[PDB]
């Protein structure tokens, strides 16, 4: 993967207020902030790389800043950080797995609990939910994930 950066970086501020404000909300998710785990992927670059990453989401995880960015998030689904795309996951949910993919894939907003693993391998839950955000041309460009332990 190599995946491309903005040059300048990402309106985190503004898709935040984006997704407080949208209209038909699916999923509640109550007010969010940039203190929370989360991540921004590309929806139009080579498998939904991450693009940015808050502190909180790195500390959570254990993994640096140099670790996440331009990678597709399942690494988080292997104690070993490796998991090839349309592998069978030998420790995660496979109708969970089709669920995140399909939501990506349809720009649907979706909430799911999904067995992830720190650095260090320490297991846990992860409450996450994705929402797909819309850059200055007004369509769907990114997605954000927000994380919970
Ligand atoms: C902004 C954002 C944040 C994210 N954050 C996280 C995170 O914190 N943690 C995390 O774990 N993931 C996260 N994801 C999800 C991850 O990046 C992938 O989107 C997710 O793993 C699904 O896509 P995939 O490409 O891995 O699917 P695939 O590699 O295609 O895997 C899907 C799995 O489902 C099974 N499957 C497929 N179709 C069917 C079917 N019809 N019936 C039964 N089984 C089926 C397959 O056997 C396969 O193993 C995030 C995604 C985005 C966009």
């Amino acid at each position: 993967m190599h995946t491309l950066y903005a040059p300048g970086g990402y309106d985190i501020m503004g898709y935040l207020i984006q997704i407080m404000n949208r209209p038909n909300p699916q999923v509640e998710l109550g007010p969010v902030d940039t203190s929370c785990a989360l991540v921004l992927c590309d929806l139009k670059q080579k498998d939904t790389p991450v693009v940015y990453a808050s502190e909180a989401f790195l500390y959570m995880t254990g993994y640096s800043n140099a670790e996440v960015l331009g990678r597709n998030c399942r690494f988080l689904q292997s104690p070993d950080g490796m998991v090839k795309p349309k592998s069978t996951r030998k420790y995660v949910d496979s109708n969970t797995i089709n669920t995140m993919r399909k939501a990506i894939d349809r720009n649907a907003e979706v909430q799911v609990e999904v067995v992830n693993f720190k650095k260090n391998g320490q297991r846990f839950v992860n409450f996450l939910t994705m929402i797909p955000v819309r850059d200055e041309t007004g369509e769907y460009r990114y997605s954000m994930g927000f994380q919970c332990e």
